[PDB]
């Protein structure tokens, strides 16, 4: 159904997948088999959205019925931050895979750079809220993360939420065995990631766009922050091609090459969303989109700024 973009590895990984983040238990599995027959291949999921036991569910499923075979299935979690001691890895790891009711994973990510504090407290902070550090760090999470693909239990690896400066640090780390595949980092029309995006594929690494239509069912949106799905000149470059804005959103990423994760679990625009391959935005539209460029984040959930590799500071 989707293109593809080829990782160093020659996986080839769907341009369009399916995001799981917030997407409720009763929902997610009806979700994950709607997008199967919409020709969704690929699906987003990680530990902590704690649902990957009925994506699992779904998956299962669809394979039985030979609606699809794993082989042409892609699918992605990713290990949280509390778990970067080498042996809360294989075990975190196990339970998402145990979850998902699959015998390896395509790719596993780190799902954020800096490590906090090991344990099964997923959130642990301070009465502020702050986030409190771990000493294992992203570089111990690596080692044993490349276990798993040594035994085959993941076919990739990658990262998420890096700047140049994580993925340097983990480029030159003496002794890699493997390369991250992607980079998975917020990006839309407000925050287009030109320098990061560049960055990676000089070395070979894809991007994965996740909150394209800027993730506007978080709860901590403000009013004032700016809605891409309502934005103006988006949907004037829509009504162009008689689609829809989400449409617009999707299809910009597909066309700078880079992999798009919207989540959804309402089946019209699950399907809707995965129509995007029967339009072209043109070079003037693709311009005029790159310059709604804000730098503007609608995931941050911050308050770990005080630990050391926090990705959002940098210039890229
Ligand atoms: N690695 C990371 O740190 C990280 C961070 C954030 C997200 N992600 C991944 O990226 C995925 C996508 O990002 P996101 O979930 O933050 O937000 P998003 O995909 O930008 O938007 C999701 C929201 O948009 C709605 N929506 C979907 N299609 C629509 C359409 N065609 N028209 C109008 N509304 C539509 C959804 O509603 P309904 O669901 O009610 O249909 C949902 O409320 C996540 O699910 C997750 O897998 C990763
Ligand atoms: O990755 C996602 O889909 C959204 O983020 C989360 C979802 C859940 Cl259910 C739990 C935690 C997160 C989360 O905070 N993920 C990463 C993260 C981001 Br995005 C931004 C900042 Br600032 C810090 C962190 Br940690």
């Amino acid at each position: 159904m989707a293109t593809f973009v080829e990782l160093s590895t020659k996986a080839k990984m769907p341009i369009v997948g399916l995001g799981t983040w917030k997407s409720p238990l009763g929902k997610v599995k009806e979700a994950v088999k709607v997008a199967i027959d919409a020709g969704y291949r690929h699906i987003d999921c990680a530990y902590v959205y704690q649902n990957e036991h009925e994506v699992g569910e779904a998956i299962q499923e669809k394979i039985q019925e030979k609606a699809v075979k794993r082989e042409d299935l892609f699918i992605v979690s990713k290990l949280w931050p509390t778990f970067f001691e080498r042996p809360l890895v294989r075990k975190a790891f196990e339970k998402t895979l145990k979850d998902l009711k699959l015998s390896y994973l395509d790719v596993y990510l780190i799902h954020w750079p800096q490590g906090f504090k090991s344990g099964d407290d997923l959130f642990p902070r301070d009465d502020k809220g702050n986030a409190i550090g771990g000493k294992a760090t992203f570089l111990d999470a690596w080692e044993a993360m490349e276990e798993l693909v040594d035994e085959g239990l993941v076919k990739a690896l990658g990262v998420s939420n890096f700047s140049h400066f994580q993925i340097e640090k983990l480029l030159n780390k003496p002794g890699l065995k493997y390369k991250p595949v992607t980079n998975q980092v917020e990006c839309h029309p407000y925050l287009t990631q030109e320098k990061l995006i560049q960055y990676c594929h000089s070395k070979g690494i894809t991007v994965t766009a996740y909150s394209p239509l800027g993730s506007p069912d978080r709860p901590w949106a403000k009013p004032e922050d700016p809605s891409l799905l309502e934005d103006p000149k988006i949907k004037e470059i829509a009504a162009k091609h008689k689609k829809t804005a989400a449409q617009v959103l999707i299809r910009f990423h597909i066309q700078r090459n880079v992999i798009v994760i919207p989540k959804s679990v309402t089946p019209a625009r699950i399907v809707e969303n995965i129509q995007v391959f029967d339009f072209k935005l043109s070079d003037e539209e693709m311009a005029t989109i790159l310059s709604f460029n804000r730098n503007w984040r609608a995931c941050n959930l911050l308050q770990s700024s005080h630990l050391e590799d926090y990705p959002f500071n940098a210039e890229y």
